[PDB]
């Protein structure tokens, strides 16, 4: 780190020529930040309790970190450049280097959002996506977009890909009152071009159907009769399928608020290999479509 | 000053360190210009975008906040820790105290994303999840991965959990053209294990089927003749189901751009409980499977 | 350069000042790179990860950016105010001005996540949402929402509002091992009121069924018989729908691992307008519900 006379600063310029690729790390209130082109790292904030002010300025003044990006092109030349607001670039391994990596026990996270709740709270939001078309027309908006780079530039191989992955914690977690997934606006259309898989189970004891049992396949296996009771929590719209693979018969019952509706008033399957489709319609309309054993 | 083996510049080290959080540089005029930077909790950027350039180095030149996190390890000792590029924590209630909380009117949000529109905009992205396997092999990729704390370490309870909620805004918004959820790659293998609910409708008058009503279960009610007309918008591949629960007949009509197809050119139902399943197919092939009344 | 005491770094502050307008760094190749400050926060970090420590305090040490929000409120008067943690406000055009814009080739991204791979890796997460109810009870939690400003506040229009978009990259991308979307907790209940669209195709030669083809509709065209073989990859819980669209019969074959199962061991459709519903059940039970040609 000296002042030298070099041509890189001009025909006869002078410069400070610190001679290490990892130039000044700088010391913040405890940590070496990075090259002297960065800012503070750890941010904390405490908000003051107030009333409901559903305004953008109000939530801005309550926010802990505010990032805003404004683009202003000319009317003659509306630009076509990609303008992200927040760019999080997770990188593993230095470019041009074949050193190290991360193993299975650990994992790298592009963005970790953790909810820390220990006080009585009404609702908590993990994310939110709002669009405000104040003045103009937007041709198309997408909340979540998935892009994978073409193989002509990326020679790597991805063994497995998951769009969305949800584990099971029936043992470790019991305090969840109810977990669901709601789409209250039927305007959307699901253009699912792939396959699908549904749950299946074999019945041997009498069961009470709820909203979770919507749509699986039931196998009546055993010798004693198996009774299925449609609980009051079952909502119109779901459907269940039953097929008998054994000699045991299948009995059906409904909640008092549901009135049985069937062709011929049949309350059980006719025989083995007989199909039974149970469908629920508004104001408690239970319809059981039966198929002959033969 | 001085050069140190900090180990914060990789496994090797050998970086240059300055022991104060602010450094400066004297320009030609004689006044100091800061080399470093430190912004508060509010950040603002204005960009005069040039022509389209899909280069990551060019892309980061327009972002208002760029975050990188590089993981480096020895080739013989790959890392096994967890490396989140960005960590955001939403804490309610000071630890060691249960005082206070948030009711229904106020909702704590881990991450807020929103947009204002004031100029003609082509398209807008609420998020984007890219991946570039530039050189090496990656085993598993996950876009969104939901985690619930185990109850052995969590004495509290969660009454309701929603992995995704989309409300209905029939009244408040009417400027939206279409609502879509596209999966343009049939190579996707969706795996489900929960339940499903299908919207159900009771038909009583003339109806022109569109994209929104696809996949539903329709009920024939009343005595007057009910006609279902398939408009041009109905793309191939959609499926519809109809059940005649009364004596009202059901007629089927197709747009002139496609030809109706059924069993024996039967363009109507046969009677009560005569179910018709309509499946559209390319080249204008609209097939209808008709079920006998008895 | 020497540390000095100046007011330019705050009232009664100290700094590290270089007395030359140009400061240079020697990179790994010996070239000189000028050190300069751009616009926007460039928060960056490099981590030499230790062993696996799955603790919040431990993991927070490896984050390039940490945001902490504590909404402590009084016990007798809990708050009812919306309090986000990270607020992102991307907008186009200043309020009150219609000048300029951004056409379709360009776009704005609310949060541009990224992931570059240069070294072998085990697991990568695009994002992660976690809830930790240590002490108290939470009423409702929703991971991700979708809120659109009501028209009484927004005067513009939206063309398309895509909840989730996934394009097709068969050409550019062929190094992907597989594409999946797994839900391995059966307790989940979904309420999809919108339309559902699946993939349909017409057979022309002998084919082998895969997981991607589950839940599709097929028709046989021509005169030569077409053989459909269930591949070894087929697992229990799938379903396939087949209809003979022409005079050519469709023969059914099963891999040695799976066992064929049908009413009367009917391995092919009798004639045109026949129906088959092939469902795979535990222990390799490939059971096919059959409907005759008529």
């Amino acid at each position: 780190a000296t002042y030298v006379e070099t041509d890189a600063a001009g025909p006869g310029g002078r410069a400070y020529v610190v001679d290490v690729p990892k130039v000044f790390r700088r010391n913040a209130d405890g940590d070496l930040i990075e090259i002297t082109s960065d800012a503070g790292r750890v941010n904390t904030n405490i908000v003051t309790a107030t009333e409901f002010l559903p305004d953008y300025y109000a939530v801005k003044e309550n926010a802990a970190l505010v990032v805003e990006n404004v683009t202003a092109s000319f009317p003659e030349n509306p630009s076509e450049a990609v303008i992200p607001s927040v760019l999080v670039n997770t990188l593993v391994g230095a470019p041009g280097e074949t050193s190290g990596g991360n193993r299975d026990p650990g994992h790298v996270i592009g963005l970790f959002s953790e909810t820390m709740i220990e006080a009585p709270c009404g609702t908590a939001f993990g994310s939110e996506f709002r669009v405000d078309p104040r003045r103009e027309h937007l041709d198309v908006y997408v909340a979540i977009k998935h892009v994978i780079g073409p193989d002509d530039q990326n020679g790597g191989t991805i063994g497995d890909y998951i769009i969305e992955q949800f584990d099971d914690m029936r043992g470790p977690v019991q305090n969840i009152g109810s977990l669901q997934q709601n789409y209250l606006d039927p305007r959307l259309v699901t253009t699912h071009l792939g396959g699908n898989v549904v749950n299946t189970q074999q019945l041997t004891q009498n069961i009470t159907l709820t909203k979770q049992q919507s749509g699986w396949f039931f196998m009546s296996q055993g010798t004693t009769e198996i009774t299925v009771t449609l609980g009051p929590d079952v909502t119109p719209g779901c459907h269940f399928h039953f097929i008998q693979g054994s000699a045991a018969k299948i009995k059906f019952a409904v909640s008092p608020d549901k009135a049985w509706y069937a062709k011929g008033n049949q309350t059980e399957t006719d025989g083995q290999f007989g199909e039974c489709t149970i469908r629920v319609y508004p104001f408690g309309g239970t319809v059981g479509t039966f198929k002959s054993a033969a």
